[PDB]
């Protein structure tokens, strides 16, 4: 897995055309959205993921969260974004490991939003300019 | 290299701190900027690069300048964003080859600008929904 993260003062998507044949099934409000003071977190999964969608998956909760605490942020906006990695894993692990962050984030506190998976998006963001408002992380399972 | 290519409604810049102890020298207008109905190109250099500056940056000339057409726009802008690979170039190679693709791109025709490399920057976009609008590709030399 391999995530950008970015404080920023707000993010804002709506949905386009479906990227994927079987994209994720969505609901009219799940087709646009915006967060203020919110820490996006752009998530690839990659191939090796596979091997323990779980472990990667907690482990991805607790640097996205480790990192919203160091920003002060109460928000937290779950972006799928394949373009960070070249070794993508298989469309419905990453959609399980994608639904998985973002529950987990939700349990731990924080009040999160999320973006589809599998469709084009129209979105607007604005980074802050502070040391710690974009950093990149590299999460991988123990193999 | 890795690149990132969103088609934008605008983008805009401001430069922030230092992020590396020798950056790139700037001028006052550089600190700041903005176009619109441009292709975004964040870039990150890779060590790989080195083997070959201008190779690398011919032919990432050559790809970024392949979808400016295709997406029919006539602004491009260069952002160094090293959060594509960890595989990251040294600072004065990737300087370097961030400098001839600017310049390349300048040279085939199109209006080009470009943020400053080597600082924190807060920075907005907007990316276009189109299927065309977020594309990334990588560029090695024939090693």
């Amino acid at each position: 897995m391999r995530v950008l993260l970015i404080h920023s003062d707000y993010i804002e998507y709506e949905v386009k055309d479906k990227a994927l044949k079987n994209p994720e099934p969505i609901s009219e409000d799940m087709k646009r959205g915006r967060m203020e003071e919110v820490l996006v977190a752009f998530i690839s999964v990659e191939k090796v993921d596979e091997k323990n969608p779980e472990e990667v998956s907690l482990k991805a909760i607790e640097e996205i969260s480790k990192v919203a605490e160091q920003v002060k942020a109460e928000n937290v906006f779950v972006y799928p974004f394949a373009h960070l990695s070249s070794e993508l894993a298989k469309p419905s692990v990453a959609m399980d490991i994608l639904n998985r962050v973002y529950q987990g984030l939700k349990e731990r506190g924080f009040n999160v939003g999320k973006a589809p998976f599998g469709y084009y998006k129209a979105f607007k963001i604005s980074c802050k300019g502070h040391p710690l408002a974009e950093l990149s992380r590299t999460i991988v399972p123990e193999e």
